[PDB]
C-alpha cells in the first residue's frame, strides 16, 4: 500500500470544516428547481432597502408603538428650535433597531460604508415651511442653535416644494469600547421657519424617516444576534 | 509518507454507501453470459403493460375470486343507471391492487403520469348497446345521473361496433395525508342504452378491465412494501 | 494533510488479497535465472499428455499392482463377447485415478472438453484379430451385445494391421449430485473376431490404455485435493 | 478504497513539522495589508547597522551607565601609552553586548564574516593629535608597546584631520570550548601623539565607538537567548 | 474524504524499510561539502588492493607477530623440498585473515571471482635461485613432490631475474558446510634449485606475500562480522 502518516488534527470534528460527506440516499434525484422571482444572493441587497426609522422612540410610546414610526411638526414650534435628533448608529440601540439594516448589523461584528436617510412630509398639501437638516461629523459638538448647525454640513428643506428629501451620511465605522468615549455623527432637525398653514388645514403634521445603506456598505465576521431569547 | 488527516465518517458503515470491496476469489472467471430474450432494464417497462383490474371486488366475491376479474351488464338494467364506479388510485387499496402497476407503486413513495384503462366486452356477438364511460377530474363531484356525466369528459361506447375501448386518465399525482380530504379522479360506467339481444343469446355478459401507465409515468423514492408479512 | 475516510474492510487480512508487502531485504539482488528446458506455464500442458489408465483395476490386483496397467485378450474368448468396459470420468474414482489428468482434476471443481483414449496391442507380431471399441453417449444404455454396440459410435480395430488405435470422447462435463442418477459416456471393448495366432506364439496378449485431454479441455475453481492425508 | 499502510511517525506532533491545518474561520477575509515603510525581511539587515559599543564598561560605571557609551583621551596621557583595548567577540560578554549585533548573535549558534568598527572624536574643534588603532589577528600576542603595534595591522588616525575613522575586522568565526584557550583578534587604541589643544579648550574629550557586521556576515542554527529571565 | 483501506503491515516498523521521516530541523542548512581526495564508493575498490598475507602464521610466532608477515628460504633447504603451502580461502581462518580482503569477506555471506597473489623476494642482490609456485585446483590432491607440482598449473620463479612474481587464482566460490569435505585450491611453494649466494651475503632471506581480489570479484548478502566482541 501507499505509505501515509496521520498528522495532528486527525479524527477531529471542526464545526467550520467544509468537507464532503457520504450521500445518505445515492439513488434519489431531488425535485428539480423552477423559477421563483426575488431570489436573494447577498444580504447587502436587503440593506440597500429603505426601512422605517423609529426616530420617535419615546418611553410614552411603548403602549401605542404605531406612533414611533413618525414624529411631528406643528405651529406652536418657534422658528429656530430643535425638532428632533438622533445619531447614525445602525448596530447600536435606538431608532435604528426598527430598520432592516440595524437588525442585520447585529448579525455581524464589523461594518463600514455610507448611509442615506430619507425624510417624507405627510401634512396637508396646503402647508409650507422650511426645516433645516444637519449632520454633525463624528467627534463633533452637537449644534447648539440653528445658526451653528447651518455652518456645518446641512440641508434647507422646504416641504412646500419637495415632499421628500434625502441626506447622505458620508461614512461610518464601528468600534466596541466599554466598561463612554465613542460617538458617531449626529443628525439634527431644526425649524428654519415655523409651520405655515391656511384656515381649514391641520396644524400638526408628521415626518416619516426611512434609511438604508449605500453600495459601499459592507460587513464582516458573523456572530449570532442577541435580539432573540 | 503522505500527510493525511482522518475526517469524520471514518470507520462507518453506511448501508447505502457504494464502495469497492476486495474480490473474495481473484482467480475465478465467472461463467460468461449468453442471450436470454426479455431482459428488463427499468421497472416502468413493466408498468406500461396492461393487467387486469379487479373492479368487481365485492365482499361476496372473496370465496370465488375468479369473479372479481370482470363485472357484468344485463337486460334488467334500465337505460341511464350507473353500472360501476371506481377511482384511478394505483397505489391505494381497491381494484388497482390486482394490477402489476399498483403492486409496483407500493414499492415507491411518489409517482405521477397518465394512465390508460381499457374495457373489453365478452358477450355474444349478437348483442349490441351503448355504455357511457366518464372521467370525473380530481376534486370534482361524482356524476349524479347519466346526463351530468355526459357534460364532463366522457366516451359513448357502442359495443355493437367496438368490442374494446380505451380511456385515458390525463394526470395523476399522489399525496399522503391522514389521521379524509383527498380524492383523485373517478371513472363511472353508465348504461346509455339497455342491453339489446335477440332470441337465443345470453342476457348477461361481462366486461373486463385492463389498465397500465403511459410513457410519462414515473416514480421516485424506494420503500419496501407492506404487501407481504 | 489529505482528508481521508477509512472504509469498511480496513485492517482486514484476506488470504486471497493480492497486495504488495515491504521487501524484507532491500539491498539483496537475488541470483539471476538461467535457461532450464521444460518450463511449464499452464497445467493443461500436462493434461494433454497421455498417461496409463488402470482399466484392469481388480480387487485381486491390489497385491500385484503392476497388472492393473494392462488388461488381456486370449483365445478362450468367443467372438462377440465383452472384453472390458469403463466410463470416461476423469475426476471420479476408478481407472482414471492413475492418469495425470484425473489427479489434476481433483485439484479443481469444474471441467469440460474432449478426451482421447489410445489403445496399444503388445502381443506377438504373429497375432491378428479384430476388437470393436464403442462409445456410448451420456445418458445412454450400455450396449447389450456386440451387434447393438456396432450401431452406435464405434471403431473396428484390427490389431493385425494397426498396433495402436485412438478413440475420441467428444465431450464431457461434470456435475456433483448425491446423498445415483448421473452417468457420463461408456467405452466398451468387444471381441469382433477371436484371437488368432499360429503355432509357437503366446495365446494371451495384453492391451495398454493411455488417455489425455484434448486442447478444448479446461478447468476452473481450485480446491485442495482429498488424495493425500 | 485505496490500499494504504500507516508508517512509523503516524500520530506524532513534531514542534518543527510544517504542515497545513484547517482554517478555524473559513468565511473570514482578513483585513488587507497596506504599505508601511521599513519592512524587514532578514535579520542581517539589522546587523549591518552601526550601534554603540560600550568600550568603557567599567565596574565603576554601572551606577552612571551613560558613561559607558564613550571613553576618553586627555592631556595627561603620554605619547605612546595604551588608551583602550577590547576584542572583536560579538556573541560573548563585554562591550559588544550593547550593540544590536551582539544581541542578535545570542539568538544563534554559529556565525562568521567581517565586522567594521567606527571611531568618532567629539572634542573641541581646536584639538588635534594622532591615535594609533591596531588589530592583532586571532592567536596573536597583544601589542606590548606602541612600536610593536605599529608593525602589525594598524591605522594612524589624526583627529585633527578626520573626525571619524573606520577599521575593518577582516574575519571572525566562533567556537565554543570550555570547562580558556580561545582568543579572537584584539583592537588596541594607542596615543601616537599627546592630546594638543590651545588655551580656552577642554583638556579632556571623548571617543564614541560604533560597530556593525559587513555584508559577508551570516549566522546559522537558532537558539533562544539567555539575555532575559 | 478519499476512501482508503488500511492493509496488513500498517503500523509496523521494519528495520530495513527505507522511508522518509520528518526533518527535525527544517530551517537548518547543513554545512556544504568540499573536495576531499580519496572518496570511496564501493568496498570492492578496497578489495583490489594488495595487503600482506600472514603465510608464516606459526603458533611460535604469536609473541613476535612481526615475523608472520614474511617466511624464509635458506641454504640448508635441499632442491625440491616444499617451502610453504596455504590455500586460497579469503573468508576462512588462516593467512588470509591479515589481508583487507579476508576481513571484508567476513562482512558478507557469499562471494566469487579471481584473486592474485604476489610474491616479493627481499634477500641480498647477490642471491639467485629458482622457486616453483604451484596452484592445485579445488578438489585436487596437493602435490606430493616437486615433479608432480610441475605437471599442474605452475610458475618457475627465478628471483635472480625478477624480484617479484604474481600468480592468479582463476576462480573461487565459497559454500558453508559443517557439523569436513570442502576444499578450495592450494598454493604450494617449492625449491626448484637451492639458495645460491657468494661469500659475504646472508644465507637466509625472506619472501613477502601480498594478495588482492581481481575485478571480477564480487560479494552479496551482508552480515555483521564475528571478528570483534
Amino acid at each position: 500500500g501507499i505509505p501515509t502518516e496521520l498528522k495532528p488534527g486527525t479524527n477531529q470534528f471542526l464545526t467550520t470544516d467544509d468537507g464532503v460527506s457520504a450521500p445518505i440516499l445515492p439513488g434519489f434525484h431531488p425535485t428539480p428547481p423552477i423559477h421563483i422571482p426575488g431570489e436573494v444572493h447577498n444580504l447587502l441587497e436587503i440593506c440597500r432597502v429603505e426601512t422605517i426609522l423609529e426616530v420617535n422612540n419615546l418611553k410614552t410610546n411603548e403602549t401605542t408603538p404605531m406612533q414611533r414610526l413618525c414624529f411631528p411638526v406643528s405651529v406652536q414650534s418657534k422658528t429656530g428650535e430643535l425638532c428632533a435628533a438622533f445619531r447614525a448608529d445602525p448596530g447600536r440601540d435606538g431608532p435604528w433597531q426598527s430598520t432592516i439594516l440595524g437588525q442585520l448589523c447585529r448579525y455581524y461584528t464589523q461594518w463600514s460604508g455610507s448611509l442615506e436617510v430619507t425624510f417624507m412630509f405627510a401634512g396637508s398639501f396646503m402647508a409650507t415651511g422650511k426645516m433645516l437638516i444637519a449632520y454633525t461629523p463624528p467627534g463633533g459638538n452637537v449644534p447648539a442653535d440653528r445658526i451653528t448647525a447651518m455652518l456645518g454640513t446641512h440641508v434647507i428643506w422646504d416641504f412646500g416644494l419637495q415632499s421628500s428629501v434625502t441626506l447622505v451620511v458620508p461614512w461610518i465605522s464601528n468600534t466596541h469600547y466599554r466598561a463612554d468615549y465613542y460617538t458617531t455623527g449626529i443628525i439634527t432637525i431644526w425649524y428654519q421657519t415655523n409651520y405655515v398653514v391656511p384656515i381649514g388645514a391641520p396644524t400638526t403634521a408628521y415626518i416619516v424617516a426611512l434609511a438604508a445603506a449605500q453600495d459601499n456598505f459592507t460587513m464582516k465576521l458573523c456572530k449570532d444576534t442577541e435580539d432573540i431569547e
